[PDB]
């Protein structure tokens, strides 16, 4: 059988992308073959053929906060080795630790951690928990975590959500949602 390559390491680490490195195998190869998806993932890996004369590869348009698995194959013609397996997980974009620090009748002030990304803007939404009522939102910049919501009524539950938005493309990539919920 054709061997393996061996050393399987990261670098580069982003929300979005890093770079896998190998060493080739004690062998005749003609080339490798990359795979990888996100971990639990049932469907088709995404797939890279590689050079024989080159030891890394930059992955790029990946999830944030994913664990990655990816496989490297040493193939020589119609031979193939049995994979060089590692997992790597993207930096997360997620807001974390979401909470009220404090509270009037009609206004909480709320705070959270930025994740580990340059964020360009965070978006809070809010609205009465199970209300019929118009959910309310508003932005803060990326580099405050804070944030008072006003003009609330007194005894009631409402669902807070802070999203952090990055201005990169077409879009502003706003992360996945972290969300409580808060009785005033
Ligand atoms: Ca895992």
């Amino acid at each position: 059988g054709l061997d393996s390559p061996t050393g399987i390491d990261f670098s580069d680490i982003t929300a979005n992308s890093f770079t896998v490195h190998w060493i080739a195998p004690r062998a005749t190869i003609t080339g490798y073959r990359i795979r990888h998806h996100p971990e639990h993932f049932s469907g088709r890996p995404r797939e890279d053929r590689v050079p024989h004369s080159r030891n890394s590869i930059t992955l790029t348009n990946l999830t944030p906060g994913t664990e990655y698995v990816v496989s490297i194959v040493a193939l020589n013609g119609r031979e193939e080795s049995p994979p060089l397996i590692g997992q790597q997980s993207t930096v997360s974009d997620v807001p974390r630790d979401l909470e009220v620090v404090a509270a009037t009748p009609t206004s909480l002030l709320i705070s959270w951690d930025a994740p580990a990304v340059t964020v360009r803007y965070y978006r809070i939404t809010y609205g009465e928990t199970g209300g019929n009522s118009p959910v309310q939102e508003f932005t803060v910049p990326g580099s405050k975590s804070t944030a008072t919501i006003s003009g609330l009524k007194p005894g009631v539950d409402y669902t807070i959500t802070v999203y952090a938005c990055r201005a990169r493309g077409d879009n502003p990539d706003c992360s996945k949602p972290i969300s409580i919920n808060y009785r005033t």
